[PDB]
């Protein structure tokens, strides 16, 4: 298995859940990976659970930390060579309607979910363009980038923003022949440690009126579409949306 | 003509261009209107050009000014009674790719285009719900909420955010029987004083590969869809996107 | 004050429900209207229920009847002058999954819902182009043109076809400066006497997991968006989709 | 290492271009494949160009031939065992505006592009449901299923129909726990020997206002997204649209 031969990936929020599975399958397919997270013990443990430092490393980083992004790229390049792949997966969710959202909650969520993805996409383009790397930026943009949820106001705003901002970046890279693709991935409900904690969460998500398959997905479901998008298999795919959601948005 | 009989509207950025035309046709159809802008002389002149203070007034307000939103609603209610209609039209545009966007430009544009629309939508729901007003929030969300533009990175992010955040608000209002609808309007290229200033802007916009009709629209084109959405004619329309773009997004 | 001054409209399936209301409000706004249906007694009574023969008439016509379309335009023009507006509203529904759809059912439904809309759109462009009529073709394309329904296989096919075929027509008309616009309207669930017939239908449709507003719409809800689209108010709107569905597609 | 271990696929229109590449990579990933086409000499040579008769065979079949579909499944099953994967790729194009489309052209194109996909999807569900095969129906639905083209009226109709009919099928299969997924793939412009035939076609397609990448794709670009969709890697993806188009629909 070598579908990501030679690739060097940054996966933000890669110590848990979806990000962890992305990192796992990236390494499996021959990529070198740096995962980020805010907790060192958890993060170091996550990295070692996947492989040795010759294929994967942890870097403590908050995606909303702009200066940290430059340090992150430098560290990754020093370890593994020129970055080829950026997965902007770090994010948080707040369960508040637009009406009930505090401005504090609004700004906090958008600093991670929107500013963080902007920082990673902007730097990704600057650092990876014109190097013949088959570079790929994969922005995590949710079913909440397509359809509203009354309890996810700020989250909806952030994911809609990521969805269309990514199209802008894809077009600019394509028109300028940067050899950088930008696409968005839109998970439906996926079983994560965060979902498991919230009592009744999986039950709500598994209703047929929400997810037609009647159950939520697993992190590997998102990892494999990310492998496709990071690989040269998808070299004609840019500015597009890839939805893996058990049928949620089809009805 | 009385399609907006009894309505009381706040139109942000209503002293110029699209916002001015919205205000104009709202008053024509029997609504009372408060328009906002950052310049008093321009704003007072704009208001008087449409009518007397018995139907329209100007309030100096920056849509990114959170505290000012509460003052704005209070002022409007004191003048004309309970607000029924909020048009979140204030916005700016920056001509930068994602790659070339400074963090300063990013934050400035989003403070107006995204935070401003959030502030108006959130307060709109709080102040207008459960009053049997046939309340309507109309968020201006652009063709740039649908398709990317390589030179409009931050603008794309803001308009994608507005697009989906508005769906969240619409759903919450519908599910809680608030008697508040929320919809988005998506203008294509429209002739405004801002477009006229930028040499070559209308020419670029009028190319058939951009706008199939081969010319840009006029502010009244957006005013009339806003009249429909503010009126009780559209009482079953919520969470939807209304595109007036000369065919831009159809190809 | 009339919003459809001078317009001459054909409304197919205009003797009942949504089509009847479209015809009704068209006449109210000053249009001359020919409504079609397959049943003469019902149809003649329907026309007279709206207005006199100087503003509305019934013509017996099956929208799947290609030769009848030329006859229909000729009859309408002889009565009221050059046609300016075509509302392709005739349609049928079959409650079958794709799996369970007979080829007979498939062909029957598509003959009306797809072929009929093609016949009306094709002839509409031919008959109305270059005459400076502010011509507008309004194709009825359903929430089922956006999202699937497991029990509406053939219907979904027909409405997806109408949705995108209409964009093709809109673009060709725009690029050729034909003075013809083409748009689609997408009703959610609407209360008609026919819906009243099917026991439990309205209750099912009004569930919040279907329609967030918790009730279904009325035919006038679709009539008023059609008035907008038929009027010169919408002269910059073409190739677009107008959804009136109580929030159905927003979640 | 094989990603399609145990799969048995029917690929219609599989003797040339996109279909040929899909068949080629399916066989590479361990699937047994039957390709169809209307020309025996071309088709038999095509099958042998990919592999031996133990992994790929040609069957002469017109996708609009309803009775032939049952024969096709029987033949495939006799050769390779129960079918697990159906790629509805057979199709034709007509370069006519809606206005200029003859009824003969309309019916001919829809008989293959729409009826053929219906026949294959309907029979696929009937033949593959409840067998625990990880079954996948992949319907080829084009960028022309998303956006209009003034010169592709009938084609647009057919591809819009396929787009939404496929969601209906996906939902029914999901809700009934059929172990069948249905998704659509949307190629942009792809270089084939047939495109090479039409002088100036590739140049037109490669204009930045059409394809932002400034070049068209290759059949393998569509093959690899189909491998993903056919594989159990995509077991949570259903009712979704996968666009591989060099940025065409992003602007
Ligand atoms: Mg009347
Ligand atoms: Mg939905
Ligand atoms: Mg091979
Ligand atoms: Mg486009």
């Amino acid at each position: 298995t070598d579908r990501l031969k030679g690739k060097v990936a940054i996966v933000t929020g890669g110590t848990l859940g979806i990000g962890l599975a992305i990192a796992d399958k990236f390494v499996e397919e021959g990529a070198k990976v740096v995962i980020t997270g805010r907790h060192a013990d958890v993060g170091e443990k996550a990295a070692k659970s996947i492989g040795g430092t010759d294929v994967i490393r942890f870097v403590q980083h908050d995606a909303s930390d702009e200066a940290g992004w430059t340090k992150l790229f430098d560290t990754t390049e020093e370890a593994f060579g020129p970055v080829t792949t950026v997965v902007n997966n770090a994010g948080i969710a707040v369960s508040k309607s637009v009406e009930d959202t505090t401005t504090e909650e609004w700004r906090k969520l958008l600093s991670v979910n929107l500013d963080g993805v902007f920082f990673g996409t902007r730097l990704g383009i600057q650092r990876m363009k014109n190097k013949g790397l088959g570079a790929s930026i994969i922005n995590m943009s949710s079913i909440s980038g397509f359809v509203g949820d009354p309890t996810l106001g700020a989250y909806n705003a952030s994911k809609g923003a990521v969805r269309i901002m990514s199209k802008s970046a894809a077009l600019d890279c394509a028109l300028k022949d940067y050899d950088v693709r930008v696409n968005t991935v839109h998970p439906g409900y996926i079983k994560t440690p965060l979902v498991d904690d919230l009592e009744g969460a999986e039950e709500m998500m598994s209703q047929r009126t929400k997810t037609p398959m009647g159950h939520i997905g697993e992190p590997n479901d998102i990892a494999w579409i990310c492998v496709y998008l990071a690989s040269d298999e998808s070299k004609f795919a840019t500015g597009a949306e890839f939805v893996v959601d058990g049928g949620y948005t089809a009805q």
